[PDB]
C-alpha cells in the first residue's frame, strides 16, 4: 500500500532527496506534510507549489510574517504539525537541537520515525529511547542503515562485532606533526551548498565517527567494547557485522544516499530502482585499515562518554560544535578541537546523571560551550 | 535439542573437520554413522575409538575385512547405513558418483542433508530436487553458504543477482597460448581449499565454478541469467547477492571450511567459535576482477548445460571427470579438458529429458564417458 509520509527538513540535502525518492515512486509514498526552518521559505513555497501539499510548518515567525497562509508557525510547529498530521512514517531531517521535540512527539504518534537528525540519540539519549518503541526508529545514515540490513544475517543474540567503516577523510595516514599545519580550507572549509560547513570537518577530526559509534550502540543496543570502526577509503563498504560463528556481513554500494534514504522511508520493503549496484565489469579493491587511534582519539572519546552515560555524549557534542566552529574562525589549531573536547569531557562528571525533561540536556549542551569556549580564549 | 548426525566420507578433508566441530559441540550435535571408501584405514579406526560409533559402513570389501565388525560392506553400504540409521542430519562429503544414491537414501529419511557431494546435485538435477521438502538440503561450500546467508538480507522478490566469487586459479591472467603447455604439476600448485589433485584441477579450468553454478540454480531456484561470476583472489568474500535497490550484502571470512560446515549441521542456527573471524586491527585489501570468458568458458559451459537441463548437467560433469583423468594421466593438454567438455556437449541431443530414475542418469553418464573417451582417442 501507500505510506504517508511527514517531511521534517523538507529544504536540505536528505529532506530533498527524499521528495525526489517520493516523486519517484508515488505507488510506495505520499508526502502529507511539510516543516521548514524559515531560512528557505522561499523552497518551501515553491514545495507547496509543486507537491499540492498545503500541510506545512514554518519555525521561524519572523519568516513567517512573509506567507500569511502558514497553518503551523513558530517556534515548534514542526512539533504541532507532527502532533496533529496523520502518518505513517516520519522523517526527521531537521538540523541540531530543534530536531530534538518532534523526535519525541513522533515517537508519541506511533508512527515510524526515519531518524536523520543526530541531536534526537547523541544529546537525547535516554529520553528518546526510553520514548521510543522497538523498531519505530529507523536510521537514515548509511552506516547505520548497512548494520541494520547486515542484522538481518542472524539474530540478536548471534552478533559478536558492529564495524563501522570510516573514510579517514583528507588526513588519513597523516601523523601528529602533519596535522598541526592543518588549515581549514583543507579541512573542507568551502561554502558549499549542499551541507553544513561542520560535516567535512567532523570526517577529517574522526568525530563524525564518535558520533556514529555512540548513535550505533543506542539503535542497537550493543557494549561500546564491540563497536568497532575501520577505515576503508573507497567507502563502498558502508559497515558490516561479525558474528558469533566468525562469519561476517557487509552491505557495499557506490556512495548514494538515495539508497538508505529510500530503505529508511520503506522499512522493511527495499525500493526497485533505488540506487546503482556495485559493477562488477570493471576491475577494483576494497582496502581496510586500523584508525591509528593515537593521533585520532576521537573516537575512544566518544566511548568513553558513551560509557558514562546519561547527559556526556550531549557534552562530547556540544564541546565538538564550538571547538570545531573555533579552528573554522583561526582561534585554535587542527589538533585543539579533540583535546578541548576531552579537557571539557574530563571536567563533565556532573552531567553523568540522566536527563529527564528537554532542558537538562539544554543545559549540559550550555555548559559544554561556555566550558569550551574558555579553554579556547585561556579564559 | 542434540542433533544426530550421520557423517558420509568421514576420513576426508570435509568429514575430518566435520568430526572436529562436532566434537567442540557435544551439546549441539552427536555422530550416529560414519562410511568411508576404505583408503584411509588409519584415521576410521582412530574415528571409531573417539567417538565410540561402531555403526560404519565400508566401501571396499577388503578394506572391511581388515577393519573389523563393520555392519555395512560393499558399494551400497553407505546407501544401507543411511536407510537403516535414525538422524537428524545427514552430511554427504562423499567423492563423485558414490554421493548419489546415498543422496536419495537420506532425503526419503526426512533428515536435513548437508550437501557437499556436487555430483548429486549437479548429475541428479530435477530427481534430487523432488526428493527433497523446501530447505531439506543445506549447501557446505562456502560459496552456497555464503549465498544462504546474504539471501536474509532481503525477501525474494527482492533478489536483483546473486554473485559467486572465484580464485581464478594459478592462471589467472594467462593467455590461452599460455594454457597449452600447462603440466599437471602446475595445474595442482597451490590449493586455496583442502583438497586433492582433482579438485585443484577444477579451481585451475574454472570447471569448479562451473559446476557450482549449477548448484546455485538448482539450491535458489536463480535463472542462470542472474547468477554472475567474478574473480577475487583473496578468496574472503565468499559470494555476495545484488538486490533490487542497489544495495549488496556480501559474506566474508577467512578461509576456513568448518565455518560453512557448522553452519550447514547447525542451520538455521550459528555455531559459536567455529571459525576466526576478519580481522579488522589488521590492512587487507579484497580485489575484483572480471573473469577472462574467452580464455575460461567453462561456467558458460555449465550455464548451456544447465540451461538445457534433464541429464545435461549430468553429461558437462562426467565429460569432465574424464578429459581431467586424461590430463592428469599425461595423455591430453590443459586447453583440451574444456575443449572435449564443449564436444561432448554439442552431440549430447537426447540428454535435455528429465530424469525419471536414478538409472537415467546413469545413463545419461555412461554416454558422455564413452563420448569423452572417444574425443580423447581423436587427439
Amino acid at each position: 500500500g501507500r505510506l504517508r509520509v511527514v517531511v521534517l527538513g523538507s529544504t536540505g540535502s536528505i529532506g530533498t532527496q527524499a521528495l525526489q525518492v517520493i516523486a519517484d515512486n508515488p505507488d510506495r509514498f505520499e508526502v502529507v506534510g511539510l516543516a521548514a526552518g524559515g531560512a528557505h521559505l522561499d523552497t518551501l513555497l515553491r514545495q507547496r507549489a509543486q507537491t499540492g501539499v498545503t500541510n506545512i510548518a514554518v519555525a521561524d515567525e519572523h519568516a513567517a510574517q512573509r506567507v500569511g497562509d502558514i497553518p503551523y508557525h513558530g517556534s515548534d510547529a514542526a512539533t504541532r504539525l507532527v502532533e496533529q498530521t496523520e502518518a505513517d512514517v516520519v522523517l526527521n531531517a531537521l538540523v541540531g537541537a530543534l530536531g530534538l521535540r518532534p523526535t519525541l512527539a513522533a515517537l508519541k504518534t506511533g508512527a515510524r520515525l526515519a531518524l536523520a537528525n543526530k541531536e534526537s540519540l547523541v544529546a537525547g539519549g535516554s529520553l528518546v529511547l526510553r520514548a521510543a518503541r522497538p523498531g519505530q526508529i529507523v536510521p537514515v545514515n548509511s552506516e547505520h542503515s548497512a548494520l541494520a540490513q547486515c542484522l538481518r544475517g542472524g539474530t540478536p543474540d548471534e552478533v559478536a562485532k558492529l564495524v563501522l567503516t570510516a573514510s579517514g577523510g583528507p588526513f588519513r595516514g597523516w601523523s601528529a606533526a602533519d596535522l598541526e599545519h592543518v588549515t581549514p580550507e583543507q579541512a573542507g572549509a568551502h561554502p558549499t551548498w549542499s551541507m553544513g560547513p561542520m560535516n567535512t570537518l567532523n570526517s577529517a577530526s574522526l568525530v563524525n565517527k564518535g558520533l556514529q559509534v555512540i548513535e550505533t550502540h543506542l539503535l542497537f543496543g550493543i557494549p561500546y567494547d564491540r563497536i568497532d570502526v575501520v577505515v576503508h577509503p573507497q567507502s563502498i563498504i558502508h559497515s558490516m557485522v561479525t558474528f558469533i560463528d566468525g562469519s561476517t556481513i557487509a552491505q557495499a554500494s557506490p556512495p548514494d544516499m538515495k539508497l538508505p534514504i529510500s530503505l529508511a522511508l520503506g522499512w522493511p520493503r527495499r525500493v526497485s530502482g533505488a540506487a546503482a549496484a556495485c559493477d562488477f565489469h570493471t576491475a577494483s579493491s576494497w582496502e581496510f585499515e586500523p584508525l591509528d587511534t593515537d593521533v585520532f582519539p576521537a573516537v575512544e572519546l566518544a566511548r568513553q562518554a558513551g560509557v558514562a552515560g546519561g547527559c556526556m555524549t550531549a557534552v562530547y557534542n556540544a564541546a565538538n560544535e564550538e571547538a570545531a566552529a573555533a579552528f573554522l574562525a583561526g582561534r585554535i589549531g587542527f589538533p585543539a578541537i579533540v583535546g578541548i573536547i576531552a579537557d571539557v569531557l574530563h571536567a563533565a562528571d556532573q552531567w553523568a546523571v540522566e536527563p529527564a525533561t528537554v532542558d537538562d540536556v539544554l543545559d549540559a549542551q550550555r555548559w559544554a560551550r561556555e566550558r569550551a569556549q574558555r579553554a579556547v580564549s585561556g579564559m
